[PDB]
């Protein structure tokens, strides 16, 4: 297959609304990623959000083309693949690499929040790596505006991935967008440090969640994580979204600022 002057050479991945392909320009050899979407109001909102993005830890938007009923969304190709494939199951990854990925994730999230955008589905499958292992937040099909004209809008739509969602999404009619992204970044940090997700969902009927609320850190995955990043996880994975640590205070955390190497 092809799109104008590009060849669709390989399937990079897929989601509920389309598939992502590797596009190689026949003439210049420039390699990009292209989201191919079949059939309109959702993609309109997505293209609007995509054109606002300009940051080193966010996937760049190059442009779009419509060919009949198929939309092609050209984006920056991240040649290192996903953060998901760098997490060894039941092990995680070296703490210095987890910390570097966490700083870059914070930088992307501060940027998105600064321009009034919430990603709403932060997880390792959506965190891509460039050729120098720089983290890029990808896929804005669930992203939305939570601040416009310096006025915050509370969210109410259920979305995301259950092991990564914050508990207020399940227990509240309306909720603040920022604490939700911070909570999923804590689950991403747990995954990088232990290679294991702590629960199916943070609900009243989930025993692993109740175990965390009761501070049973002698259980997995918490027992594989050092006391310093565990102390930061204790401030991020707080049930009340208003008691939960904000990103300005995550940047003052002992582990966040702890020099690490290897
Ligand atoms: C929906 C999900 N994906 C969300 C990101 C999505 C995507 C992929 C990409 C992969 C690469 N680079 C590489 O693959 C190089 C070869 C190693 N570069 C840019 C990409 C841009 C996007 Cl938007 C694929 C679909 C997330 O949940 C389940 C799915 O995986």
């Amino acid at each position: 297959p092809f799109v104008e002057d590009w060849d669709l050479v390989q399937t990079l991945g897929e989601g509920a609304y389309g598939e992502v392909q590797l596009a190689v320009n026949r003439v210049t050899e420039e390699a990009v990623a292209v989201k191919i979407v079949d059939m309109p109001e959702n993609i309109k909102k997505e293209i609007c959000i995509l054109k606002m993005l300009n940051h080193e830890n966010v996937i760049k938007f190059y442009g779009h083309r419509r060919e009949g009923n198929i939309q092609y969304l050209f984006m920056e190709l991240a040649s290192g693949g996903s953060l998901f494939d760098r997490i060894e199951p039941d092990i995680g990854m070296p703490e210095p690499d987890a910390q570097r990925f966490f700083h870059q994730l914070m930088a992307g999230v501060v940027y998105l929040h600064g321009i009034g955008i919430t990603h709403r589905d932060i997880k390792p499958h959506n965190l891509l790596l460039d050729e120098r292992d720089n983290l890029k937040i990808a896929d804005y099909s669930l992203a939305t505006v939570f601040r416009y004209n310096n006025r915050e809008r509370l969210l109410n739509k259920m979305c995301g991935t259950l092991p990564y969602v914050a508990p207020e999404l399940l227990k509240r009619r309306e909720f603040h967008a920022e604490p939700v992204d911070v909570w999923s970044c804590g689950i991403v940090l747990t995954a990088m440090l232990a290679g294991e997700l702590p629960w199916d969902q943070p609900s009243d009927s989930c025993q692993e969640y109740s175990d965390w609320k009761e501070k049973k850190t002698y259980l997995n995955p918490w027992k594989k994580i050092d006391s310093a990043p565990l102390a930061l996880l204790h401030k991020i994975l707080v049930e009340n979204p208003s008691a939960r640590i904000t990103i300005p205070d995550i940047k003052k955390d002992r582990w966040y600022n702890k020099p690490l190497k290897k």
